[PDB]
């Protein structure tokens, strides 16, 4: 009648409540319900459960609990261990499974009811590979942190088979934040061009230890992979003369979009985020930005189909959801220029391989856009 | 009611049944290599297939007894690049020139 | 000469970095020597080329 119900599975915080991706999902449902102009007949409710992100069975419990309670979509357990579990819950039951962060798609996965609003690393990799040729390099050094990130950079590893690069691949130590044994080698090894593959939490920690090593002269050039380089405290580095270069998807250029981020920080007012870390405060990460888009993309789909009755499904009984294929194809065919530019999926797999990045770089006047 | 589960033998479903066996306590004896995620906090699993952290140095020893200076690693699926970590990272410490296809 | 009023000697050190001067014989008190040595780090003028 006037109610639809989205699911939700998030990490269980203990110290400091309501973590980062949970706020993005709550702020999105409240926004669409408030601004009545979009979707003007039904009100969205939510059933966010909280698990550990490294338990593929605690995820499978809370997935069937939301299926028994009755939902219309599950917005991702957001980690490669339990994402593959809840995806195959949603395939047998028929319910869509909107992911929000990249995982390893196995090449023979025969599932269909999933979309991935995080940009594919089959397209980010060629965006980096284009950017190591506009700068005309012949010797790079890919540094990653966990072993899954080597699958993230396939097209950059396979690149010296067709171009003139000379790859040298290193790995950060897994346990500590002390990568000074690594950087002493790279300073001595004459490697001035680095393509770091880290999260922005670990990218700030290397960028402080690359300053204490004196490896931040005007001879170096760091390309970061993460789409959160705009949220770095780059003020200790802006005068030195380095050229950090990264991509950026979250459109700050639009006034209608940057109004949301200004309205984001007022609920983020209760956050002293320990400013001795290296992260700017009051900025919304790109992982929370995609969850705010993922609610609106499905909200476009329910607008184009008012015949949804949220039924309750059993797991132990095997029966697909009767509005499955009708509602899933509307999600794969959608457009919504929300926070992160154009959201349009790919009809073959269901991923996102068509997006609009902004190449950002470091200058003395801050961290500025130099291309698209 | 069993005492052990002898592996679903593939990287998609091995990670599922491993985390079934961790919460239930039952051992999970694997029999073929998968991608161990570096932050997996499970304990009830053994892997009788030899690790590719040790096969990789066995290959890297064998490309030096033959005294090579130019190799060409060819793999088939993308998981196999994680299989050969220590051979890709090798020209940072030796005199090889890797070309990966 | 350092500016007399401020502790901001970044207009000075931008010239010395650009002027290729790698050898400096600073005459300061240790209160002001610590303040220049922090601003010589934010300018990136503390590589292994300087003395
Ligand atoms: C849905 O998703 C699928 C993925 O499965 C998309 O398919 C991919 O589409 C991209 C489009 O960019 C294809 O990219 C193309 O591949 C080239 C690779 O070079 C090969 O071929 C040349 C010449 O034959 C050889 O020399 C070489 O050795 C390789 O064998 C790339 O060079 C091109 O992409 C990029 O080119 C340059 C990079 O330097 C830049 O201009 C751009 O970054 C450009 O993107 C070329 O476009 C890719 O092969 C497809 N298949 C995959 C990944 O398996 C679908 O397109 C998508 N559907 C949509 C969007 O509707
Ligand atoms: C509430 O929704 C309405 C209807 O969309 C918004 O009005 C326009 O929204 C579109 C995109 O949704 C913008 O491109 C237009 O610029 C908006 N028109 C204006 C600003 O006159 C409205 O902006 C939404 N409310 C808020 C607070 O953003
Ligand atoms: C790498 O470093 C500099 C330092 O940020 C980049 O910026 C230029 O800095 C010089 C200082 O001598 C200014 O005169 C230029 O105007 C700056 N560039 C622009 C576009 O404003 C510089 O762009 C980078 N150079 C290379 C070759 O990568
Ligand atoms: C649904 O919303 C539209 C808005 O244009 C309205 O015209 C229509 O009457 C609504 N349907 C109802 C209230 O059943």
């Amino acid at each position: 009648t006037h109610v639809l119900r989205f699911g939700g599975i998030f990490e269980y915080v203990e110290s400091g409540p309501m973590g980062a991706e949970e706020l993005a999902f709550r702020f999105a449902v409240n926004t669409i319900n408030r601004n009545r102009t979009l979707l003007p007949n039904t009100t969205l409710t939510y059933d966010t459960q909280k698990i550990n992100l490294y338990d593929s069975f605690e995820a499978s419990k809370k997935a069937c609990d939301q299926l028994s309670l009755g939902v219309a979509a599950i917005f991702g357990p957001s980690h490669s261990s339990s994402a593959n579990a809840v995806q195959s819950i949603c395939n047998a039951l028929g319910v869509p499974h909107i992911q929000t962060r990249w995982k390893h798609q196995v090449s023979d996965n025969k599932d269909s009811f999933y979309v991935s609003l995080y940009p594919d690393f089959s397209s980010l990799s060629r965006a980096i590979l284009d950017l190591v040729q506009f700068f005309k390099w012949k010797t790079v050094t890919v540094v990653y942190d966990d072993s899954t990130g080597l699958i993230r950079l396939q097209e950059l590893i396979k690149a010296p088979s067709r171009y003139n690069l000379r790859l040298k691949i290193r790995q950060l130590p897994a346990d500590t934040k002390d990568a000074k044994p690594l950087l002493k080698e790279m300073k001595r090894g004459k490697e001035f061009h680095v393509i770091f593959d880290c999260s922005h939490e670990m990218a700030a920690g290397i960028l402080k230890q690359a300053l204490a090593m004196g490896m931040m002269t005007e001879y170096y050039h760091y390309i970061f992979t993460t789409l959160d380089l705009f949220a770095l405290d780059v003020e200790p580095y802006r005068y030195s003369g380095v050229n950090m270069t990264g991509f950026r998807i979250l459109n700050t250029e639009n006034t209608q979009v940057s109004s949301i981020i200004e309205k984001w920080s007022m609920e983020r007012l209760q956050a002293p985020p320990k400013p001795d870390s290296g992260l700017l405060d009051g900025f919304m990460t790109t992982d929370a930005a995609l969850m705010y888009d993922a609610v609106h993309v499905v909200s476009v789909a329910v607008q184009q189909f008012p015949q949804m009755t949220v039924s309750s499904l059993q797991c132990n009984r095997h029966k697909p959801w009767r509005f499955g294929t009708r509602f899933m194809s509307l999600i794969k065919e959608a457009h919504w220029e929300g926070l992160t530019g154009r959201i349009t999926f790919n009809k073959t797999n269901g991923l996102r391989t068509d997006f609009d990045l902004d190449v950002i770089s470091l200058k003395e006047e801050g961290l500025e856009k130099i291309g698209t």
